[PDB]
């Protein structure tokens, strides 16, 4: 149906059903491979994960290049890349999920529109309506642009991403941390989604991702 999937939905249109690693083309175009990792099993499938956390091997207390470009496994913890996600959302309307564990406890919440905008405009967040069960901790951040600790543009006096171990839309500062330091109790961080679990518990696993809207 799609001869080149721009994400993980066409994908899963033209019959591929396997969680995994695939390659998607931006904008269709052949040129643009990206590789990804596919979740096809979460309400449906179809979404393109593009942060995971869930061991805490890999350091995530990186720069704005770091988080500019992504680093990490796609198939393990892992930062897609700001510029890589500005192009997927950009090219239609995305809902964001976030799925959380603990144990054997589970959450989401899930956002009916997602973009982040370019490097010039600092990868300002555009998220829409909530829905799920983990509460709604990402709306606190509407409209703020990323930050990283070589790279202040919170509005708090301090340095959000330096005072709480991350990387994030930081206001002042964080209802949720999810790039923030793996395992760490000590308040605000942490892995925080704080409507589920506050700010001294560090969530074991998380991974946001986005499917295109009304899937
Ligand atoms: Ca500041």
């Amino acid at each position: 149906v799609f001869p080149h999937p721009q994400d993980c939905a066409q994908h899963l249109m033209n019959g591929d059903t396997l969680s995994g690693v695939y390659p998607i083309f931006l904008n269709g175009e052949l040129s643009q491979k990206l590789q990804v990792y596919c979740d096809m099993t979460t309400d449906g499938g179809g979404w393109i994960v593009f942060q995971r956390r869930q061991n805490g091997q890999t350091d995530f207390f990186r720069k704005w290049a770091d988080y500019r470009v992504g680093f990490g496994n796609v198939e393990d913890e892992f930062w897609l890349g700001l510029d890589n996600i500005h192009r997927i959302t950009s090219q239609g309307r995305y809902e964001l999920r976030v799925d959380m564990r603990d144990g054997q406890e589970a959450a989401f919440a899930s956002y009916d529109r997602f973009s982040v905008e370019d490097s010039r405009n600092l990868y300002k967040l555009r998220i829409g309506s909530y829905n799920g069960t983990a509460g709604d901790s990402l709306s606190y951040h509407q409209g703020r642009p990323f930050s990283t600790e070589d790279r202040d543009n919170d509005v708090a006096v301090t340095n959000c991403a330096m005072s709480y171990k991350g990387a994030w839309w930081y206001k002042n500062c964080h209802r949720t941390n999810l790039n923030g330091k793996y395992g760490e109790s000590r308040h605000s961080q942490g892995i925080n989604w704080y409507h589920w679990k506050g700010h001294e518990f560090s969530i074991p696993f998380v991974e946001m991702k986005m499917r295109p809207y009304n899937h």
